[PDB]
């Protein structure tokens, strides 16, 4: 149902480098309809079945999900060169998009990106799916008003991880919230990395002493308080995505009214 014939795909520009291979933009075309822009994840060592299985695992996972703010799987070509065909988010990785548009993107748009990701994550939470790596690097940009979660198949990211994940390797719905807190901070920091210039081991000890990422310049205090809740040391004290979504919706409306 998801297998694609590769003569229906034409590779275009290399739009990024992935863990397994280059990612290319391109087009999927079937006789009647668009003109579907697509991303094509390639896998250079795919002939090794060990890497192929780990490569296609992303597509298998993405397949379970159907949400406006989660990257859609379009198909796979499972003959090597093994390719994963997915929805093209033309504007690319969120981080870079934020760094480049540092002084052209309103606060309203930043919170909207936070909000849109809280809807994707509420949805994943509803399916009891634990993502494990919520980070700006894992968000793709569809339009200036649309952001999408993209990272399945995964990986060390100590500065994004909940204490219990670093320490005990425990990955839960509550740890995803911790990471979403950090992702929100990254967005408000215009794609700046957390704890930059601090050793991973120093972050660990700081966190345990009550220390947290500072309030971003121009961050609403209401939004920083929300981030602070995501970073409760005790995972059980962390909010869930239903509450984060509702509160981001409310923070968003008030920023829109803050200039009218
Ligand atoms: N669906 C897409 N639309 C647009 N650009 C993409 C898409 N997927 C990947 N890219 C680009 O290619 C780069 C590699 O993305 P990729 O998801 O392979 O990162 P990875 O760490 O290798 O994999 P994962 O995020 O699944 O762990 C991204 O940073 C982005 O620049």
């Amino acid at each position: 149902d998801y297998e694609i014939q590769r003569e229906r795909i034409e590779l275009g520009r290399c739009i990024g480098e992935g863990q397994f291979g280059d990612v290319h933009q391109g087009i999927y075309m079937s006789p009647e309809n668009p003109a579907l822009a697509v991303a094509i994840k390639t896998c250079k060592n795919c002939t090794s079945d060990s890497v192929r299985e780990k490569f296609l695992q992303e597509a298998l996972t993405m397949r379970q999900f159907d949400h406006p703010h989660i990257v859609k799987l379009i198909g796979v070509i499972t003959e090597n060169p093994v390719w994963i065909i997915m929805e093209l988010c033309t504007l690319g990785e969120l981080r870079s998009f934020l760094q480049v548009r540092k002084y052209s993107l309103d606060l309203a748009s930043l919170i909207l990106y936070a909000y849109q990701l809280s809807t994707a994550l509420a949805y994943l939470e509803s399916k009891r799916f634990v993502h494990r790596d919520i980070a700006a690097r894992n968000v793709l940009v569809s339009s200036n008003d649309c952001v999408k979660l993209g990272d399945f198949g995964l990986s060390l990211p100590i500065k994004w991880m909940a204490p219990e994940s670093i320490n005990f390797r425990r990955f839960t719905s509550a740890s995803d919230v911790w990471m979403f807190g950090v992702c929100m901070w990254e967005i408000l920091m215009h794609g700046v990395k957390p704890f930059q210039g601090v050793k991973n081991n120093d972050v660990i000890g700081r966190i345990e002493n009550g220390e947290r990422l500072p309030m971003p310049p121009n961050c609403p205090p209401t939004l920083y308080s929300l981030m602070t809740k995501c970073w409760a040391y005790d995972p059980s004290r962390r909010p869930r995505f239903t509450e984060l979504k509702a509160q981001l919706s409310t923070i968003l409306e008030e920023e829109k009214a803050q200039q009218e």
